[PDB]
DNA sequence: TTTTTTTTTTTTTTTTTTTTTTTTTTTTTTTTTTTTTTTTTTTTTTTTTTTTTTTTTTTTTTTTTTTTTTTTTTTTTTTTTTTTTTTTTTTTTTTTTTTTTTTTTTTTTTTTTTTTTT
């Protein structure tokens, strides 16, 4: 929901993973980053999915 | 106004314990030295027809010493018991998976001050 709200389409170019870990901790997620970070990275790689 | 009782932290330095620097013994690790395997070719060894004079088996008969034989008494064999080792259920502990809670370190760069050595 945070990638899509701040506009990271697929068809557009990268943003920073700061960024958008930032963005979700601020905004929806009270737990705090370098778990969410994880979780991103375990979703962008593809032996794991 | 002078004088009298009591209380504790310090002059403490010494005894006990703890912490921190040390170096003998069995378990790793790199080296040299000896067991394995594949090619060349090479004189050398070795596979297969022909002839040949040989020397051991099969007609026949003989005996004697190993094959018959019965029996006493041993002694290896088997029985029970118990110990030692092997092997497998049982239990315990530890590790990895993915979202969570927490933290911790090493260096550049300059300029100024402490803090030891000569």
């Amino acid at each position: 929901y945070a990638m899509n709200v701040l506009g990271n389409d697929w068809n557009k170019a990268y943003k920073k993973s700061a960024r958008v870990v930032g963005d979700v901790i601020g905004k929806y997620h009270p737990h705090g980053d370098s778990a969410v970070y994880d979780t991103i990275v375990r979703m962008a790689q593809p032996f794991s999915l």
